[PDB]
């Protein structure tokens, strides 16, 4: 039987280093695992002592300063080529975008990090990194970066919440800085504040298109928080989602803030607030990071997560990622237990499941899961009527409510039963998810 050990880590970030894995949050937070189930915590907050930067204060002081908050926001932390670990940090007041996003390496991935300084600055009261006066309709928050390299090791950092909307700065190689004359450097989505944060970019070896990963509307229980996804065959963009839209023209109305009405058509939505059989669920499940396994094929997608009836408070979450014949990568319904895609017959994925509707809305909503069944004639009857087809080795085609969803069988382990379980997870062209989990064992 799978075993769990959970932490606390808001907005995590993944990094795999010598056969562990790590995950960096905000409040300068971090836990550890070797299976990406059994985590345990190393930090939880800005305060002397802590692990990862134990004289914080004073090694960030001009953070916090400029800033005027005592805590940091989410960071990453990426291997380059020196083998060193290269922290982007950055504070935020909260009330407005007044942020600074700064630089600090470590020998070791566990610290200490070592600030080589501060490189952007956003809600400054006059000339901003590209020379105009700062205005957040249109330049970042200068927060929530993800630096990675492409496949052909050029290095990038995207970034960005809220505010002028989500950047992308081609970074040196190696001192870790941008590339000079870039300002803000170019956007990829958003503007007039729209509720969009939290971008990850991940490539993926076989379909070639590097996928924007962003969390939409707010990161409390309220928030409606959910993960998007959008592709490029470059790191850069141009990003669409899964209609074509194009990503660089979706914003909030001009005048406006968090106009979340416009932004929500857009974008392939991957998971919502949602609860199988009202048993547990997430609320607002969101500011995720991804990971590729290189020997084993495997994606992951790994996030936060709040909780139906629990407040505020969060974990760490990890779900397989499948990919659909479109080239769409769709969440696994359950958290990872060490399962794998096999080949799957009719008489497996045959009958009754849970149903969970994603949609493609902001919405703080709880979503229950409804039954359905997925009959050996081919067709979908209970809580909605529609088709449904199994191709190839574990492939599902279904229609339902006048879209087409394409999507991946996978046998896990329900956490709530403690039994395996048959589940589907599909996605429509207009960008919606569908999950299914299996009433039979
Ligand atoms: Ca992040
Ligand atoms: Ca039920
Ligand atoms: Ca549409």
């Amino acid at each position: 039987k799978p075993v769990f050990s959970e932490v606390t880590v808001h907005d995590p970030s993944i990094i795999k280093a010598n056969g562990t894995y790590y995950v960096f949050g905000s409040h300068l937070a971090s836990a550890k695992s070797t299976d990406l189930m059994n985590w345990t915590q190393i930090s939880s907050s800005v305060h002397d002592g802590n692990p990862l930067i134990p004289n914080v204060y004073e090694e960030l002081k001009e953070t916090f300063e400029w800033a005027e908050s005592d805590t940091l926001w989410a960071p990453d932390v990426t291997q380059l080529e020196d083998g060193k670990f290269y922290m982007y940090y950055n504070a935020c007041r909260g009330d407005s975008p007044r942020s600074a996003l700064g630089l600090a390496v470590a020998d070791d991935i566990e610290g200490p990090y070592k600030n080589k300084g501060i490189f952007l600055k956003s809600g400054m009261d006059g000339i901003s990194n590209d020379g105009t006066p700062y205005d957040a309709t249109k330049h970042p928050n200068v927060v929530d970066p993800h630096t990675f390299f492409d496949q052909n090791g050029k290095l990038w950092m995207v970034y960005g919440s809220y505010s002028g909307g989500i950047f992308i700065l081609e970074m040196d190689k190696k001192t870790g800085f941008p590339l000079p004359g870039q300002g803000y450097g170019k956007k990829l989505i958003g503007g007039n504040h729209s509720r969009i944060e939290g971008a990850y970019i991940l490539y993926h070896p076989e379909t070639q298109y590097y996928y924007l990963y962003m969390s939409f509307g707010g990161l409390a229980a309220d928030g409606g928080y959910n993960i998007r996804v959008a592709r490029s065959k470059n790191p850069d963009g141009p990003y669409y989602d899964a209609e074509g839209h194009a990503m660089i023209d979706v914003r909030g109305k001009e005048g406006t803030l968090f106009d979340d009405r416009s932004i929500e058509p857009y974008g392939v939505k991957l998971m919502g607030n949602f609860s199988f059989n009202n048993k547990n669920g997430y609320v607002s499940p969101g500011h995720n990071s991804a990971f590729y396994d290189e020997k084993s094929g495997k994606s992951y997608l790994i996030f936060h997560t709040r909780f139906p009836g629990r407040g505020e408070e969060h974990e760490v979450r990890v779900h397989q990622l499948l990919m659909n014949k479109q080239g769409w990568p769709v969440v696994a319904p359950h958290r990872y237990a060490g399962e794998k895609l096999e080949k799957v017959k009719k008489s497996d994925v045959i009958g009754d499941y849970e149903l969970v509707r994603h949609g493609k809305d902001i919405s703080a909503d709880i979503k229950e899961s409804k039954e359905i069944r997925l009959n050996q004639n081919g067709k979908i009857t209970g809580a909605v009527a529609g088709t449904w087809k199994n191709t190839g080795h574990n492939k599902i085609e279904l229609k339902i409510d006048g879209k087409t969803y394409d999507g991946v069988f996978l046998r896990q382990w329900d956490a709530a039963s403690e039994r395996k379980v048959m589940t589907f997870s599909a996605l429509s062209r207009e960008g919606d998810a569908v999950w299914g989990s299996s009433l039979k064992r």
